[PDB]
């Protein structure tokens, strides 16, 4: 049993809810919140910009130190950093950005990072301003993630479409 409330069960291990991941994290304080990151951990917009704002820019400060030490992530890669006031940990995962020409086959590699954590709160990778089809992102998620993933979908219209089209 966990504290996630109001989710629709899609599969054995995947759950979905129309919710702002920021407000959901502040309420649940999960062990792991997933950020829709880029390789430079520049959290300007989309989910990343929103999560960072909720930490009062502490996420960005920590991220800049991480990059100064380690260099950029790989597309499809991830790193674990602090969850600040939102979660114990933040798993920064780089889905491919279609508006940059990045290979969509890397979306599966991106979701594989979730399997290193028993339970996570997460957005659909490469959705929103990353330019991929959210229906496809949900499908890759279901077919790749084996640990327990709670998806927060901000847009109500999109959430309804994702549920009604789910096979
Ligand atoms: C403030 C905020 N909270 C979120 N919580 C979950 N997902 C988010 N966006 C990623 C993709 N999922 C969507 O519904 C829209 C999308 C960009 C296609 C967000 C955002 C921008
Ligand atoms: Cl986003």
């Amino acid at each position: 049993v966990n504290s996630f409330s109001g989710y629709l069960k899609l599969t054995d291990n995947v759950y979905i809810k129309n919710a702002d991941i920021v407000e959901e994290a502040k309420k649940v304080k999960p062990t792991v919140v997933v950020n829709a990151a880029n390789v430079y951990l520049k959290h300007g917009g989309g989910v990343a910009g929103a999560l960072n704002k909720a930490t009062n820019n502490a996420m960005q400060v920590e991220s800049d130190d991480y990059i100064a030490t380690n260099g950029p992530l790989k597309v499809g890669g991830s790193c674990v950093l602090s969850g600040h006031n939102l979660a114990k940990h933040c798993l920064h995962v780089v889905g491919p950005n279609v508006n940059k020409g990045e290979d969509i086959q890397l979306l599966k590699s991106a979701y594989e990072n979730f399997n290193q954590h028993e339970v996570l709160l997460a957005p659909l990778l490469s959705a929103g301003i990353f330019g991929a089809d959210p229906i496809h992102s949900l499908r890759v998620c279901v077919d790749t993630v084996r640990t327990n993933v709670y998806l927060a979908v901000f847009d109500k219209n999109l959430y309804d479409k994702l549920v009604s089209s789910f096979l």
